[PDB]
């Protein structure tokens, strides 16, 4: 088959990172196989098929990009190396895109048992929900929810205790699909 030999070996340490505005970034270290040509790369959503991406580098480069991916879905991305119409078996991971958690927590006591709670959403995406989670700092097993509408940026807490200190985190919701929490923490 592919005879002529010395193996193509494949690259190693693939590295990928997201967010940062629904790009991904694709970093490897170069392989072996003296005199190559490049790299091949692809990036696929792990389910139907169609939305395959696929880019090609030089020998000389050990990186490459993927834009506008979907928050929340799982992507398997291969690297193969290239020689002249040969490539090499790829070296591949999987990248789940996070979803973009709001930022800038914000409270303001408004009452001896209620608080404002407002925040900064993330840009650039229509979320379904914001979920809000809080509890006493005493007992986090007593976590109260609310599920605030994307177009919402504030909510207020009521029936708080006196002389208590919460614990309120808020998430960003795409398609079932959580984003890290926003958190903070404060005395009614």
């Amino acid at each position: 088959p592919r005879g002529s030999h010395m193996e193509v070996p494949q690259p190693t340490d693939l590295s990928f990172v997201d967010i940062t505005d629904s790009s991904i970034g694709l970093r490897w270290t170069p392989l072996n196989s003296s005199t190559i040509i490049g790299y091949r790369i692809t990036v696929v959503a792990a389910g139907e098929g169609i939305p395959i991406f696929e880019d090609f580098v030089d020998s000389s480069v050990g990186y490459y990009t993927v834009t506008g991916l979907e928050p929340g879905i799982d992507y398997d991305i291969s690297v193969y190396t290239v020689k002249n119409g040969g490539e090499s078996t790829p070296t591949t991971l999987t990248q789940q895109t996070a979803v973009p958690p709001p930022t800038d927590l914000r409270f303001t006591n408004i009452g001896p048992d209620t608080m404002r709670v407002t925040w900064a959403p993330p840009p650039s995406i229509d979320l379904t929900n914001f979920l809000v989670r809080y509890s006493p700092v005493k007992n986090e097993e007593d976590v109260a929810e609310l599920s605030i509408s994307p177009s919402d940026n504030a909510v207020v807490l009521t029936n708080l205790l006196p002389g208590t200190e919460y614990v309120v985190s808020v998430s960003s919701v795409y398609e079932q699909h959580e984003s890290t929490p926003l958190r903070g923490r404060q005395k009614t």
